[PDB]
């Protein structure tokens, strides 16, 4: 498998960004297994690569 972005390389925060979270974000994968980052991930997160899904 292609290598994963680390919490580093995916530009995690301790706190989301306004409407843009992890736990509402397309990538996601319920409970916890983003498609842009290591695992696990938050419930709030947000990431420095963008999405069209609100
Ligand atoms: S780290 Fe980013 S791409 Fe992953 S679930 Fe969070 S907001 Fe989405």
């Amino acid at each position: 498998v292609t290598k994963k972005a680390s919490h580093k390389d995916a530009g995690y925060q301790e706190s989301p960004n306004g409407a843009k979270r992890c736990g509402t974000c397309r990538q996601f994968r319920p409970p916890s297994s983003c498609i842009t980052v290591e695992s696990p991930i938050s419930e709030n997160g947000w990431c420095r690569l963008y999405a069209g899904k609100a």
